[PDB]
């Protein structure tokens, strides 16, 4: 009932042993050292430790240490000297590892989040996470972790309950691994969805949302497109967005077209309309179109190349949701000189400022329809300002984006790695609870625990290779 016995997994040549003993310290040691090396690191640069988007790298390091400084140790007191372990310390090396496994998913969940907020809320997310709120989150995250971890030694284990002791851990209870596994296992779906919304969902191209693409006056291209839709020159306001209740709200904007429709000013704006959703809000939306010719709708699948030609044409973009998770409509049109009349809602309320665009209560069409009225006023005066300030404030954002999207994309790869390494082990483990075991799965199960090993080594490497900014920390020293 030793920790780390390769022997109850499988017998092992002289050779073997030797060969593996050789690999173990060795790669052990230096695994060990990289991941000293990356916290003291970390630790002496003033920038790094304390900024909350690099909290997980720190993490992860006492991490990938924990549970690798357990692998050596473990090693040595039962390969060196022949120390052989009771229940408790059995149990309290492999809460290490658990503890460790743990805080890595621990670490990813509360960076997802981080970097979540940092594009959804650009401005908001500096005093969103901040660095005590930070440090608060990994002290409780690390503690869940270690509170999970030692509940075997305080009689979660098989032996204090005389219950089914497991086939492959000595010593401990296999539906406190069932808990532990699903704890880790929902967690880490809760991760990847998280992350791939971020990814899907987040960001422009600003190689493709550039103004430099058209060709003249915006006044022509407003006027041309205007007579593609066979209207006669007028600010033109746009929207495009999914048809839907509680979303986008079109039924919103088609309730402020309705209230301005009396008026006089009403003859003056141009409305295209472009999207597809619920029949009803297409129905509505199409009988204001056949009412007024100062309204057009489209809900043909349009080319982004024209949407681009629409983004660079028109005056005003009419954000009118009750959820943004990115902003990107926004970002886009204004990257392109459109002005922006939007909800205050999530990144909205961060991108658009006063001297960019009009913001409104989201739900009322009312706000919205003499936002729009603001507008045809705003727009008796000159909008080159305005889409000016537009351009730059997008390309800020769209770029400082591009930056928190890029960490995002080594934090997949922490992950993906992670799932590699671990993932194998777990469906095992799993496996071996459930069903019946093997005596050749047994071995690939002694393989493939050093992944575990292995995911702490690649860790501190492509924080190396992905981040500039941990390499120059680095360099400060020397
Ligand atoms: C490599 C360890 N595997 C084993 O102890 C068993 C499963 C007996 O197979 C082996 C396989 C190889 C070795 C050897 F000789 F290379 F060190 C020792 N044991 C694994 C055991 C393990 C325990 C708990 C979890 Cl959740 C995962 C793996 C472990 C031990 C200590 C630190 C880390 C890390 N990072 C990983």
């Amino acid at each position: 009932e030793n920790f780390m016995d390769i022997e109850c997994f499988m017998v092992l040549n002289p050779s073997q042993q030797l060969a593996i003993a050789v690999l173990s310290l060795t790669l052990g040691t230096f695994t060990v050292l990289e991941n000293l090396l990356v916290l003291c690191v970390i630790l002496h640069s003033r920038s790094l430790r304390c900024r909350p988007s690099y909290h997980f790298i720190g993490s992860l390091a006492v991490a990938d240490l924990l549970g690798s400084v357990i692998f050596v140790y473990s090693f040595i007191d039962f390969h060196v000297f022949h120390r052989k372990d009771s229940r408790n310390v059995f149990l309290f090396k492999l809460g290490g590892v658990t503890a460790s496994f743990t805080a890595s998913v621990g670490s990813l969940f509360l960076a997802a989040i981080d970097r979540y907020i940092s594009i959804h809320r650009p401005l908001a997310y500096k005093r969103i996470v901040t660095r005590p709120k930070a440090v608060v989150a990994f002290c409780l995250m690390w503690t869940i972790a270690i509170v999970i971890a030692v509940l075997p030694l305080l009689g979660w284990n098989c032996e204090k309950l005389q219950s089914v002791c497991s086939d492959i851990f000595p010593h401990i209870d296999e539906t406190y691994l069932m808990f532990w596994i699903g704890v880790t296992s929902v967690l880490l779906l809760f991760i990847v969805y998280a992350y791939m919304y971020i990814l899907w969902k987040a960001g422009i191209d600003c190689s493709f949302w550039n103004e430099s693409y058209l060709t003249g006056s915006r006044d022509e291209r407003k006027k041309s497109l205007l007579s593609k839709f066979g209207m006669d020159e007028g600010v033109t306001f746009m929207f495009i967005g999914r048809f839907d209740r509680g979303q986008k709200g079109v039924d919103v904007l088609l309730k402020a077209i309705e209230i301005l429709s009396s008026k006089k000013e009403f003859q003056e704006m141009r409305f295209i309309i472009i999207g597809k959703g619920d029949p009803e809000l297409e129905g509505w939306a199409r009988s204001l179109e056949e009412k007024h010719g100062n309204v057009k709708v489209i809900t043909e699948m349009l080319s982004r190349e024209f949407v681009r030609e629409l983004y660079g044409s028109v005056d005003f973009v009419i954000i009118p949701s009750y959820f943004e998770p990115f902003g990107l409509v926004a970002l886009e049109a204004m990257c392109l000189g459109a002005i922006p009349i939007a909800s205050a809602v999530g990144g909205l309320r961060d991108i658009i400022t006063n001297e960019t665009g009009i913001l409104v209560k989201a739900g009322d069409p009312g706000e919205l329809a003499n936002a729009i009225l603001k507008a045809l006023e705003l727009s008796r005066s000159d909008l080159s300002k305005f889409r000016e300030n537009c351009k730059k404030r997008a390309m800020s954002f769209s770029d400082q984006a591009r930056m928190d999207i890029r960490l995002a994309k080594t934090l997949v790869l922490i992950l993906v790695v992670l799932i590699i390494c671990w993932g194998p082990l777990l469906a095992i483990m799993v496996y071996d609870v459930f069903g019946k075991m093997n005596k050749l799965i047994k071995t690939v199960f002694a393989f493939c625990s050093m992944l575990c090993l292995l995911n702490s080594t690649v860790n501190p490497i492509i924080y190396a290779l992905r981040s500039k900014d941990l390499r120059h920390a680095f360099r400060s020293m020397f």
